[PDB]
């Protein structure tokens, strides 16, 4: 039921489940070939903090895409979406309902807080130090800056984007979009997630094997049938 | 007049000036025992960002406080104020009528939205990994969190420091705080900032010499005797 040596309980499947309800699908951040470990980390943890379910990547390059994949798998309860170009980010991001926000400097710019995080939502975040692509920037929405009161005018893109999902958690708590009794999110992704959450090491295995993830009950214990429990202890 | 080479004109003797009448000296940030380069200078940053002239750390140690010099420095605009201990840093800043807000997780702490910013404020951020010291919790007059809505209950200490800086940011905007005619800062703070930001090489070179910093003009001009002239300019 459930496995020797690992966490989940009654209490861990509770606090699993309480951060499936408070998941906003329709919210998220999408990096411009943004790559350093560091930043790509630590937006991944701010994503995780105020509830996103998934953040966007454009990594055209190889290297890029390996530098970042350790970083890209920092946050079990985060998973990344790797676009070949900003083009094709966009028109995924677009057909899922949401305004497209670009972190940018422009005459047309707007203070972050201005904007309505409320609905369905991606932030643009582009990179060291060249900032979001002219590309990019034809395909947005709309240009947001944070403002910068003192003499420095530019921010680290981990900072900046905190700044900006953190916006965004403010708007989205005050409209108390963090209090639901079920997960926007489909049951078939909350039992991913309890099962490659709770039990990661196990979902690699079952991965390996080719096995299906089985059911987690709300004890956290594993409810499978003896084939896929004896699969599952076989070599290896 | 306007020594060849240097950038000063009429128009960045307007940024400079306008940035002082932005400066907000009853908001600092204090740092306990924050060591890290790379946490020094993303403080600091934030720090200029809002309009902090002054922020405060607590380096006890001579490494501490060595390793931290070139970030302490990193910023003309914002002075770094060394205090030996947090009883000495809370007790200068409690003098200048601030509340002390202490960046922690208890059964007593507040969303850091719900605090008036708008008042004389120091946002007091404790070290990696161990978090503000159990002096310093008992010093402050309220515990502060950023709520995390994911599965990870922990944020770097810049990120962090950005976001309580930037939701002072927000508050002292929202109440106009930032649109005034003259600066909140002394006649003589005004012209050494406008000297030391805008001549920051002439301002070590009068540092050395012993010398006063001269009157700098709304060209950007420095205006001083004869004999100011001849000693900056004679060998070495
Ligand atoms: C030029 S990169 C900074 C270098 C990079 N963070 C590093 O570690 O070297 C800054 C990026 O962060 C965001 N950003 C930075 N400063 C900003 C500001 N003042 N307003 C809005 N966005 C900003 C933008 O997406 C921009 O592309
Ligand atoms: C434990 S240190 C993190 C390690 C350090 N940033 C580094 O580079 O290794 C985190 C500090 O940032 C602040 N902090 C971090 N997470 C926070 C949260 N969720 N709510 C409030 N403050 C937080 C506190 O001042 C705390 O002492």
């Amino acid at each position: 039921l459930v496995p020797r040596g690992s966490h989940m309980n009654p209490t861990r499947y509770a606090r699993i489940c309480e951060m499936l309800a408070r998941r906003q699908p329709d919210l998220t951040v999408c990096m411009e070939q943004v790559h350093k470990p560091h930043n790509v980390s630590a937006i991944i943890r701010t994503a995780d903090a105020v509830g996103v379910h998934e953040v966007h990547a454009v990594w055209p390059g190889s290297r890029m895409r390996t530098m970042a994949s350790a970083a890209a798998g920092s946050n079990s309860w985060v998973q990344v979406k790797t676009h070949r170009t900003i083009g094709d980010a966009v028109a995924h991001l677009k057909g899922q309902g949401m305004q497209i926000l670009a972190t940018h400097l422009s005459d047309n710019a707007v203070d972050f807080r201005g904007i309505d995080y409320t609905r369905p939502t991606c932030i643009l975040m582009g990179q060291e130090k060249t900032g979001i692509t002219q590309e990019a920037l034809a395909l947005a929405d709309q240009d947001i800056i944070i403002p910068m009161i003192g003499m420095v005018q530019s921010l680290n893109v981990s900072v900046a984007s905190a700044l900006i999902l953190y916006e965004a958690q403010r708007q989205r708590q005050n409209a108390g979009m963090y209090l639901r009794e079920n997960s926007m999110l489909p049951e078939a992704e909350q039992q991913r997630l309890l099962f490659e959450g709770g039990y990661p090491v196990l979902a690699k295995v079952a991965k390996r094997k080719g096995l299906p993830y089985p059911h987690v009950n709300q004890q956290g214990e594993i409810e499978a049938d003896a084939d896929w429990w004896a699969t599952m202890q076989a070599a290896g």
